[PDB]
Order: structure tokens, then sequence, then C-alpha cells
């Protein structure tokens, strides 16, 4: 057959939501170093995450905290796509909850040098509730770091796309991350000496094993 030219097909599908997210987030990385404040920033993030689509469904900025008045420490401007409507969330910025400079997507970004991308595990965001994987960058001012941009992608839109793709080109396809959590199985299984195609998008990134499918 042709199985490491699909393979290539597939992975070519499965990079498009990376691409994606990187993409929005280069966006998010202007609007934050801008001169723009904080109403107009408010603005374009939610224009932003209205436009963008595929399997990014939040995201935003996360400035540098000032750990005062209580509501003023964290200022976070955090978009989340619901019926399709973008809404804003404020439920990171109560000082009482903890803040949000202490999670994982925000301490890979935090102090980096500006254009690295950092990938987080999976997890169920606890404010919106939506499994997921986040991709974080930081993003400077005057020299000096100002906080952390991110977007996250859909576990479950992911899921779909990946599997959908992979079903059409007639193949089963395993996608690990770089924590080695199987985010997609489908159709993939190995028996009778089956070929296996791998594809590694980074030492620390994704991974696809690509079977034919019968
Ligand atoms: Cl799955």
């Amino acid at each position: 057959n042709n199985l490491a030219l699909r393979a290539e097909l597939l992975a070519t599908q499965i990079r498009e939501p990376l691409n994606n997210s990187i993409g929005v987030l280069q966006s998010l990385t202007s609007i934050g170093k801008s001169a723009a404040d904080k109403e107009e920033q408010e603005r374009m993030l939610r224009s932003l995450f209205s436009v963008v689509g595929g399997v990014i469904i939040s995201g935003g900025l996360w400035p540098e905290p000032n750990l005062t008045d209580p509501s003023l420490r964290y200022d976070s401007l955090f978009f989340n796509k619901a019926d399709g409507q973008v809404d804003q969330l404020s439920s990171w910025n109560n000082p009482k909850a903890g803040g949000y400079d202490r999670e994982s997507w925000y301490l890979a970004a935090e102090r980096e040098a500006e254009g690295l991308y950092f990938w987080s595990p999976v997890y169920v965001d606890p404010y919106t509730r939506v499994e997921m994987i986040t991709v974080s960058t930081p993003y400077y001012r005057n020299g000096q770091f100002a906080g952390v941009a991110t977007v996250d992608l859909s576990l479950e839109s992911l899921i779909q796309f990946v599997a959908a793709t992979a079903e059409q080109y007639n193949l089963g396809v395993n996608l690990k991350d770089a924590f080695g959590v199987e985010v997609v199985s489908h159709n993939f299984r190995t028996y009778d000496n089956a070929l296996v195609s791998y594809y590694s998008f980074g030492e620390f990134n994704w991974q696809i094993e690509v079977v034919n499918a019968n």
C-alpha cells in the first residue's frame, strides 16, 4: 500500500490545530505587548476568540500578579467560547482562590524567552470544566517579562478531528503527548506483523503511531 504517504497526510492534518494554536498565541502576545489599555485589550481578546475556530475553546492573558487591595492583585483576561458566544471569566482573579501564577501552564512560560511555546498536561479547567491541553508563551514589555499568554485546545474537539481524519484516510492512529498520555487512539491495533509508521512532532512534542485500517 502507501502507508508512509497516508501517515504523512494524516500528520499534516494533526499539525493544523498545533499551528492554529501558535498563530492565536502570536495574536495574544501582540495584544499583551501593545500600549492598549485593559478595556481595549478585553475588546480585542473577545474579538479574537470570537473569530478563531477549530479546536480552540478558551485562553487569554495572564499578567504577572502584584501580590494591597485584594481585587487588584490578579487581573487575568480569560475568555471561554461557550451558546456560540464568548464569555469573559473573572474566576482566577479573587486572591482567596490562590491566583494563577502557580499553575503549570503559567510557570512553564514564566520569564522564558519570547517565542518559546509550552504545552501543558491534559487537565479539566477548574472553571470552564472543559478537558483541555494548553499552549502558553511569555510576553514582554519594556524588556521586562509582563505575563503569560495561553490558548486552550478542546480535547473532545481534537479527538473528533484526529479520529475523523484517520478514518477518511483508512488509518488507525495513536497520538501521545509529551507526558505519555494517550490523547487519541482511533482504530489502532497490531497483529499479524502489521507495519507501524511512526512520526514525531518533536522530542518533547506529540508522537503518532499509524497503521493501515482493514
Ligand atoms: Cl481516544
